């Protein structure tokens, strides 16, 4: 490909300002441009967009700002001649982040504490309620980007780590690693479960009600990746009958996750509104991945985190 | 010194049951009996508290549950003969993982999103307002048992690590190394200023408005020490000017913190009731360093952690 052109399309404003990450890239060597719903695209055309528009079909290379392509037509790129390239490789640090704190908070009790701060209430945790990550037990499922980033934070915590991956193969902090086949024996012991795959057919309800009983009763569920990697009535019914005893939760089946949830009610329950990758540098994050695959493109090397 | 009996000051229960540190204590080889506020003490008795009290000026030995004594006239202990011991050493681990959440907690922005909670409001965090504490810098004020465990959790996180302590001395992952009269050149830079110590003449009063001033506008307070060490109108003040952003406060100059304190009501102060060393295990851990002394007092070896 010859590329004349990075259209941004105003869909990326889902996630970080369209004129910010058009700023980020004015030294490219192509033009950077805004383009509304309706644009129309050709050859020599690269578009950055958070989904996908038909209109699309006519560029060259799609890049989506997102590490999740399941709402992309794969299939249809592919008979189209465009390429299309994902975000993935960019979250690992917020997401890492953001569940170290998810789980520091159950074990802390801070959200607790933060309930009773809108009462100005000087309320004492019972006596077996507080504890410390340091040797308890964490399983990642999915050892990616985002998985590492979990596995990495938790391993320099003291937690002990375990996890699933599609190959099975070995991870730098990961004491087992697991295949997909068995994730009730990766699930079993521990004290939380964190969820990092992809939306794809084999993850799509893998956490259901046989997962949740096999769970700890004291275990939490932590889901970074897909809302529907997890049957969510189930995980209701799991939190109303103790069969686990809460959960931190970026995404969800429906997203915004609507008023009249379960979920939204219970204690031990953190809501968070899928911002666990959220950063004030999304826009200079997402930009270097352009970088990149601009120089690729120019020099003939194959791109970077290409799907199809 | 001969100890012939443990006495259990009712007091204990301020921070775990009384009956669970006894019989942690059943292996120890004197008998263990639980005292009340009027009990009489004298020769071969040892005193576990968490508070003081004259009575046992005639016991050999008084051992305080907390790492912090300033509430005992240690004075006073010298002059009766009596020794005192504390209880530092044990707190790493729940007061890092504490500060580590409560850093993680203003990086990540879930308490925001704990207060939508509340609402079902799936409520965006502006841009500019989630980061990460990989890169950011923390100044650790107190290099002690709290501020070690602070230390080594930020520096496994990616934070820079600056710290403040009396001695000047060398602490591993702690970059530079300021004496107290380079405080405020500490402090200027940093992200988050953490305070991790004792309560002393030369501590009362020392993060005060200069102190705020110097601080960044967008730093924030983390306070595990002791509530007088911040001037808290000061405090109060420098919220309400924008000096800083915001607070996290384990300790406060009146605990509980009174209703009308202005501080519950700041977006981003976090309140938390002097429970940033809360454990299920904390019977165990005090349990622990008396069995220690015991033993040390019987074969006229040092105390550990002998304050007079
Ligand atoms: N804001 C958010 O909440 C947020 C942000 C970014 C991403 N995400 C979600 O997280 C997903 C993962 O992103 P990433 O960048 O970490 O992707 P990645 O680096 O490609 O990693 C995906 C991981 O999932 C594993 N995996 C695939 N199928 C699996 C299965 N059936 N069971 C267990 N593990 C499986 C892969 O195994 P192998 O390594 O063996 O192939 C790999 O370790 C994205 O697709 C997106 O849905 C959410
Ligand atoms: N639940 C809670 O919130 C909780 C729990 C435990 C303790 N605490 C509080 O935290 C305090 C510290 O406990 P710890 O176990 O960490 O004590 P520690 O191990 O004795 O450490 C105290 C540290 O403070 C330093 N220090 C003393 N005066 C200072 C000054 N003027 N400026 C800067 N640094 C100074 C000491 O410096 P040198 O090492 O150079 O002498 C030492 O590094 C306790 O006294 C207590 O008040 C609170
Ligand atoms: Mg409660
Ligand atoms: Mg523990
Ligand atoms: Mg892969
Ligand atoms: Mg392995
Ligand atoms: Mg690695
Ligand atoms: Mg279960
Ligand atoms: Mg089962
Ligand atoms: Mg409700
Ligand atoms: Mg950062
Ligand atoms: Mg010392
Ligand atoms: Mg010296
Ligand atoms: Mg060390
Ligand atoms: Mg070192
Ligand atoms: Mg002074
Ligand atoms: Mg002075
Ligand atoms: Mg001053
Ligand atoms: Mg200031
Ligand atoms: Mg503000
Ligand atoms: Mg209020
Ligand atoms: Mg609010
Ligand atoms: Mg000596």
């Amino acid at each position: 490909m010859h590329i004349e052109r990075l259209a941004v399309d105003e869909s990326v404003g889902r996630a970080m300002p369209p004129q910010r990450f058009i700023e980020a890239l004015s030294d490219l060597g192509v033009p950077v441009e805004f383009a509304g719903e309706d644009e129309q695209f050709g050859p020599g055309d690269a578009v950055a967009s958070f989904g996908h528009r038909d209109a699309f079909l006519d560029a060259d290379w799609v890049h989506c700002i997102r590490a999740g392509y399941d709402e992309f037509p794969v299939g249809v790129y592919e008979e189209a001649g465009t390429y299309l390239t994902n975000s993935t490789g960019i979250h690992g640090t917020t997401v890492g982040e953001t569940v170290a704190g998810y789980m520091l908070t159950f074990a802390r009790r801070l959200h607790a504490y933060r309930d009773a701060q809108h009462d100005h209430a000087w309320d004492l945790p019972r006596y077996e309620e507080p504890f410390t990550l340091a040797g308890e037990r964490v399983c990642v499922v999915g050892l990616g980007t985002l998985g590492r980033g979990v596995v990495d934070r938790a391993a320099a915590l003291g937690m002990e780590v375990v996890g699933v991956r599609r190959s099975g193969d070995p991870v730098d902090n990961v004491s087992t690693v697991y295949t997909p086949d068995r994730l009730h024996e990766a699930i079993a012991d521990a004290r939380f479960v964190v969820l990092a795959t992809p939306l794809t057919d084999e993850t799509e309800g893998m956490v259901a009600a046989p997962e949740f009983e096999t769970m700890r009763e004291d275990a939490s569920l932590v889901n970074v990746a897909r809302g529907p990697v997890v049957v969510e009535s189930d995980l209701v019914a799991a939190l109303d009958s103790g069969d686990i005893a809460g959960a931190a939760l970026d995404v969800f089946s429906e997203e915004p996750l609507p008023e009249d949830s379960p979920l939204w009610d219970f204690e031990d329950v953190l809501i968070t509104p899928h911002v666990s990758a959220a950063t004030s540098k999304y826009h200079e994050d997402v930009a270097a991945l352009i970088r990149e695959n601009i120089e690729k493109i120019a020099t003939g090397d194959e791109l970077t985190n290409r799907v199809v």
